[PDB]
């Protein structure tokens, strides 16, 4: 599913992302549209070998389970398909195991890159939520 702006940040807003860890809503948008332009089946290949699945861009090196990472980890205890769904909820809980993990969001490399620093209120500008 390809999210509409204000779609997404009302999705979010009800799963609990609205300040959580103290981040405010307009964060998670804009590391949404700079990871995955908002399509819940993106999928990118890392060079170690490891791919990044779904609006969040979660990684099987640590976070999912896609039986190609050898000797990765699986903390959100989730098959890396789970976060390609239209529904959000496997990558919005996973996404709160990442951010409660000591770098916050800047374990997102778009976040820190491109939203960090920046009037991130304008996400969610115009939204009724
Ligand atoms: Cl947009
Ligand atoms: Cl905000
Ligand atoms: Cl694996
Ligand atoms: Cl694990
Ligand atoms: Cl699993
Ligand atoms: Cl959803
Ligand atoms: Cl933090
Ligand atoms: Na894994």
């Amino acid at each position: 599913k390809v999210f509409g702006r204000c779609e997404l940040a009302a999705a979010m807003k009800r799963h609990g992302l609205d300040n959580y860890r103290g981040y405010s809503l307009g964060n998670w948008v804009c590391a949404a549209k700079f990871e995955s332009n908002f399509n819940t089946q993106a999928t990118n290949r890392n060079t170690d070998g490891s791919t990044d699945y779904g609006i969040l861009q979660i990684n099987s090196r640590w976070w999912c389970n896609d039986g190609r990472t050898p000797g990765s980890r699986n903390l959100c205890n989730i098959p890396c398909s789970a976060l390609l769904s239209s529904d959000i909820t496997a990558s919005v809980n996973c996404a709160k195991k990442i951010v409660s993990d000591g770098n916050g969001m800047n374990a997102w490399v778009a976040w820190r890159n491109r939203c960090k620093g920046t009037d991130v209120q304008a996400w969610i500008r115009g939204c009724r939520l």
